[PDB]
Formats: C-alpha cells, sequence, structure tokens
C-alpha cells in the first residue's frame, strides 16, 4: 500500500523528509513508532516522517471530501460559507449511531432560504455501504461517484466538495 501526505511538513531532522500534502510515499520502516522511514516519489529521497501525516492510497481518509469527526454545527457553518455553490457536500462520521455516517449537502428550498441537508450512511457487516432508497456499493467512493452523476432520491446531486 503507498501513503499519501495530508498536512505540508518542514523536514525537522536531516534524517527527516521534508514535503507538501498530496505527495506519495513508499514506506520502508514503520516499527520505530510515531515515525516512519520514507521515500517520495515525487523526488526518490529517502528519510522519516511522522505517521499522523499520512493515509493510504485508497484510505477514505484521504478523499478530500471526508472530514472524519466533523460536527453537525460545524460542518454547517463550513457549507454555509458565501461562495459555495449548491450541491457542494462532505461526508463525517455519525453522530448518532457508531459505524455509520452522515452526507451533508448545501442546498437551496423554496420555503426553507439556503440550508443545508443530512443523510446518514447504513453499511451492513457483510454487504455494502447505502443510504434510504436502498441502493449499495462496496465502497463510499463509488457511492460518491454515483450521487455525482444524478440526484437519484436525494434532493441535490453532488456537486463540490
Amino acid at each position: 500500500t503507498l501513503f499519501v501526505a495530508l498536512y505540508d511538513y518542514e523536514a525537522r531532522t536531516e534524517d527527516d523528509l521534508s514535503f507538501h500534502k498530496g505527495e506519495k510515499f513508499q514506506i520502508l520502516n514503520s516499527s520505530e513508532g510515531d515515525w516512519w522511514e520514507a521515500r517520495s516519489l515525487t523526488t526518490g529521497e529517502t528519510g522519516y516522517i511522522p505517521s499522523n501525516y499520512v493515509a493510504p492510497v485508497d484510505s477514505i481518509q484521504a478523499e478530500e471530501w471526508y472530514f472524519g469527526k466533523l460536527g453537525r454545527k460545524d460542518a454547517e457553518r463550513q457549507l454555509l460559507s458565501f461562495g459555495n455553490p449548491r450541491g457542494t457536500f462532505l461526508i463525517r462520521e455519525s453522530e448518532t449511531t457508531k459505524g455509520a455516517y452522515s452526507l451533508s449537502i448545501r442546498d437551496w428550498d423554496d420555503m426553507k432560504g439556503d440550508h443545508v441537508k443530512h443523510y446518514k450512511i447504513r453499511k451492513l457487516d457483510n454487504g455494502g455501504y447505502y443510504i434510504t432508497t436502498r441502493a449499495q456499493f462496496e465502497t463510499l467512493q463509488q457511492l460518491v461517484q454515483h450521487y455525482s452523476e444524478r440526484a437519484a432520491g436525494l434532493s441535490s446531486r453532488l456537486v463540490v466538495p
């Protein structure tokens, strides 16, 4: 598995690699602990890096529309920021049920003005992810790919992260 950087980091030591968010790496050694020996695929250089600054190249963690444990209110402030169009969205963890997620979208209703909708994304122990309309996806990336092409039940189609 390759890894990708989620934040910009200024090489501390000389044995420390310096890097920008978005850079990929191959893990040479990950046994000493919080710091890992790695090889940048952009420069080919070798050196250490904080393990909590990167995530697997396929993980949800590094997708840009995923905001881990964000709060309803927090995501509502984030999405409603001037400039964000209708369909802007984000996915966080469920604040109510353990092991599920919430798809938060910025939408425009006639009665309500400009607002946010929050749909729960359920999961089957031995099946896929699905939202209330009951169509499942093996992956949350697929799920997103899908509602990006067409609303298909949701109030709005997925536009921008």
